[PDB]
């Protein structure tokens, strides 16, 4: 008879790999989205323009990207074009910059390079995960470096394609930090301490995870005290660039056995 | 032998219909996000910049969005920006407005898109595609200026569809066949290549004309196999309201012996 099993389960890692590869497309398509943008943002920022169009371009860069809660703009020879763009509902413009190693980093690498995950204390006190992009910024024969477009992604934005109306997907960074979960308190902490309990499969994960590969396996949740199958997809969370920190996200899909089997 | 069938059945059939229908949400994905960002530089060429600027724009396009093949701007007051870009090894910018096409667009402020065709690359590659026309306009979004065109490439999405695989199928409109690993059926409609059943071909045609989907059952004569076939159809233009967003299908064929 188990063997009717047997074929349920074929037929449920089928379709949850197609289920989970189009998840990644989604959210990787999404970040693409973003870099595709900052790009142009990034070529007309520096051209020969007055102030109030660069805010007027920050400003609708913010408004067409849902994921994006916050812009910086750091210009070398201009004070006036030192300003932060946070999401309050609408957009909050402080002035500064300079000194923020993010900026340097910008201006040292040609590629697009990203920070880690972190907390940032937005306009109305509330805490927002998120992970900061960042570019450079050049004048008219891209002779010279003259500023620095920073990007802060919301990783909690996310929640509409993890989280909203389902708790079967996490956001795995890098190191296998969970970066999104339907459990809030395991944003932050890494798989190998939160799946302790199962270190054969968080070793395979975050093996997969390293190697930037996808797989299918079985866990007994700690949480559910259910075994779940779990299927893993790595991808490039910057996109198509080719890039020092173009790294591997994952995103996880379980479905717990007991559903499957009747 | 009775129920564990029905068990066997209807959960492989279910396997079989979401995974088509993740399928058919990957590429529709693919398209809108490419139309996001064609919006994006139907928006920003109008501006004032210079030409250079315009150039580079579309060509960071192209290479943003894989499935584009080819672009191309024209506008009625700028000769200088009357240019196409096209995939050549890179990308090769050439110089050309006549299109009926965008002729359409422009005059009715409307997306309009070509039948599905074969364009002659720089390379000497044949590309099978599909022209997209959207018009230019103004600062103050009140008149016409010129028309953007964009040449997707139906062939890329076998990345998708085709790729290590023989059970997909893309449908265009009428039943054409716009992709399939079998290549000899491209742009021919299936209601000739599968001639000898007209249930299914028929129930094929009147889905795609609903923008339905189903399940169904066919003699593969080809094959000589009982297939299972699972169509789902969806808007190619995406959320564009037009009259030329019409549904496009892929479909999945699974032996009937695997069930
Ligand atoms: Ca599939
Ligand atoms: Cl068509
Ligand atoms: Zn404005
Ligand atoms: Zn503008
Ligand atoms: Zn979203
Ligand atoms: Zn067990
Ligand atoms: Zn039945
Ligand atoms: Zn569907
Ligand atoms: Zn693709
Ligand atoms: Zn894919
Ligand atoms: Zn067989």
């Amino acid at each position: 008879n188990s063997r009717v099993k047997e074929i349920l389960k074929e037929n449920t890692l089928r379709s949850m790999q197609d289920s989970l590869h189009f998840k990644v497309k989604e959210v990787q398509g999404v970040l693409e989205n973003t870099y595709t943008s900052m790009g142009i943002v990034k070529e007309m920022l520096p051209k020969d323009t007055k102030r109030e169009i660069k805010i007027h371009l920050l400003k609708n860069f913010i408004l067409a990207n849902s994921h994006v809660a916050g812009v910086s703009m750091f210009f070398k020879n201009r004070e006036d074009l030192r300003l932060t763009l946070l999401r309050d509902n609408d957009t909050i413009k402080l002035m500064e910059l300079g000194n923020n190693p993010l900026a340097q980093k910008a201006m040292k690498n040609k590629e697009i390079s990203k920070s880690l995950p972190y907390y940032r204390k937005m306009p109305n006190g509330a805490e927002v995960y998120g992970v900061d992009i960042l570019l450079p910024l050049l004048n008219e024969n891209a002779q010279e470096v003259v500023g620095a477009l920073m990007v802060f992604i919301s990783i909690d934005s996310f929640s509409n394609e993890i989280t909203k109306n389902r708790s079967d997907l996490f956001l795995i960074g890098v190191k296998g930090k969970v970066l999104l979960s339907a459990n809030k308190s395991l944003q932050d902490k890494p798989i190998a301490e939160i799946y302790k309990s199962v270190p054969k499969a968080t070793n395979e994960v975050l093996t997969i995870l390293e190697n930037g590969s996808k797989a299918t396996l079985e866990y007994l949740d700690p949480f559910s005290h259910k075994e779940n199958f779990l299927a893993v997809e790595t991808f490039k969370m910057l996109g198509k660039a080719e890039s020092k920190d173009n790294l591997n996200w994952m995103i996880a899909l379980i479905i717990e056995k007991d559903k499957v089997y009747e």
